[PDB]
């Protein structure tokens, strides 16, 4: 069962372009409002030689405000929970493969993540740390082989203006049989609120809202 | 100048998996409300042996409702007008390349379209006409090298359920200096209203509304 | 019937990055040795404002040396002949879509080609005529849905050294049911032998040989 | 220094579709003939719930027959050794991300491999163990930014005929400055010689020979 208030614990082990790191996060959030706050410490491989932004979207879709007219795959999936696998394909041919396991114990979700980035241009914006933020997005989700699949045309705002684009592919896998939703959208905004200079401590925010098209069928 | 009521003429010369066609349209629209309808006659290639859906997004973003806080790339471009180039990339590895030129004489927008589609599996949804409709969508639009570029995750709803995915990339090119918008989103719904069973005659409708994130910054 | 010696006529209508063109071609070759020569005249849109190398591979696998034990898809297809569709995807996101209809009247093959290119960066290798030649190549051919399909990792050698890569995908389609080959390979070399400085007049040569792996199976 | 006979030790940590595994290889090979064998034992995660064939090509290019006219990038890298990064991108949108380190102690090459596979369809041929073998291949190698890069059009033969395509991209990184080869080819054949039906015990063979085009220039 999910309360209007909930706690989040995150562990991430990763390698990006040969560099190894660990990240731990203590957080809270409001699942039914689609909002969450997360306090992240770089535990190993400080200082990071790449943009913290690439990591943020691997740092739960339980925290999405779902209209009643659209079945909530992620919330239904508990107490057993769900896992997801993501492919982040950037335009400079940098690739990240990410796997998260989402388990519940009491007031606290536990997020267990594996981050693999490689083939990022060394003089490119991720390894040169020129990303300011992710642009807010719209995930498209549908059913493929009894699973939920999300697709997002994503964009990072660069220092000096312009965008660096990433194609976002997630397969969400519930551990119990759940009621499948039809083709819907989720509006996101991912925001780093505070950080230190090495991004050794970061505070992260996420707002997610499930919807149908606002435009009338005919 | 663009009135509240404007007329639309459309010429399409096209080729899908070897088959050559010409489709003529007469239509009308409300540019500032972001809605329009088009009456489509197949002049050559009747009957068509592939889903009409693949042609529909090619059959003018002037018919996009633009809020005052976002500059309108498409309306500013007139009187000289604009052009666009598009790649549609399907999951079965069918592919379309499209080029459109948008002129304005008096109240009428003329659209000249060259449509190419190939490597569509012959037992694939498109050549078997097993596509019911396009899902509603959300195009993300950024400025790259002074031009406006859109990316859309798109899905066709098939018989038996299931969706058939496509990656939309558009490059829009004003034939004039115009004020350039910040990163923004256009929500879309395209639908076929009426058709004979050969789709030789089709009535097409589109609704398009531009916006920033509905979710607020923190 | 295909003789040791045959003639080749070539009509290509095209458009690259907005620039239209027409290229006529009379030529000859030895089908059973997989060698041929072609004399190429630019007839419209001279001089071409882009590298001629993109076009050359679109200017007939009938000129392939086929060992006894691999069926010859192309040669079998005649008299009725065959057609092909090709995708050229360049690493800088230039994209060419090409169709060729291959017919036989007497001892002369007619090749009717439609060539479409778009999204070549204006400062890019293709639009800045900075390519020397195609590296020789190995095509891989497999049967998919009762058609023959080819994939080639191709490279254009650049002025100043280094390579500009391009993923090659051809779908060949005989107009007759022919005996389908097993998975096999075609070794390629294509060469511009002679040209004037605007490439308005080009002499083109290709050598193609089909084989299995030379490596013994354990 | 490499001798006509050398030994191989392999430690692969891996996760495919969430299922983790460890494999230990002991094997031998003949570096200047391009031939090698391996004895593979699944030490964790037996039985593997996916096709073994996807793991086989990550289980040295030191064991490649290199002519004198083509510099040997991999044999020059020792005594210090080389690392490699690979992308395997399947047509069903399955993806593997691999990384290897090659060390030499005495007469034995130590290969340390990390394997990540994900978004493999659950009814797909990988997850349904329906892959008979890798077809023989021809890799194409060029220098990009003072590193050697490999591209292969790879196919798995499918039980019930037909093929399952993969795009291989490998970036090899010598840990010492070496002589850089010109654009060349390496012909490959990988073959599982013997296996228990669960594949917990597997014997592996690979042949690899470097060449130029066998077709004369003009």
């Amino acid at each position: 069962l999910i309360k209007e208030d909930m706690r989040v614990k995150v562990h991430m082990e990763g390698n990006v372009n040969g560099h190894a790191f660990v990240i731990e996060g203590e957080g809270k959030g409001k699942p039914y409002e689609g909002t969450q706050t997360l306090n992240l410490t770089v535990k190993e491989g400080a200082p990071l030689p790449f943009s913290y932004d690439i990591l943020t979207t691997a740092l739960n879709r339980v925290f999405t405000k779902y209209p009643e007219d659209i079945p909530d795959y992620f919330k239904q999936s508990f107490p057993e929970g769900y896992s997801w696998e993501r492919t982040m394909t950037y335009e400079d041919k940098g690739i990240c493969t990410i796997r998260s396991d989402i388990s519940l114990e009491g007031d606290c979700f536990f997020q267990n993540v594996r981050f693999n980035g490689m083939n990022f241009p060394p003089n490119g914006p991720v390894m040169q740390k020129k990303t300011l933020k992710w642009e807010p997005s719209t995930e498209k989700l549908h059913v493929r082989d009894g699973l939920l699949v999300g697709n997002i045309n994503m964009a990072l705002l660069l220092e000096g203006g312009g965008h660096y684009l990433c194609d976002f592919k997630t397969t969400y896998k519930a551990k119990k049989v759940v009621q499948l939703p039809d083709y819907h959208f989720v509006d996101h905004r991912i925001e780093i609120l505070s950080n230190d200079s090495d991004y050794n401590k970061v505070k992260l925010y996420e707002h997610g809202v499930a919807r149908y098209s606002p435009l009338p069928s005919q």
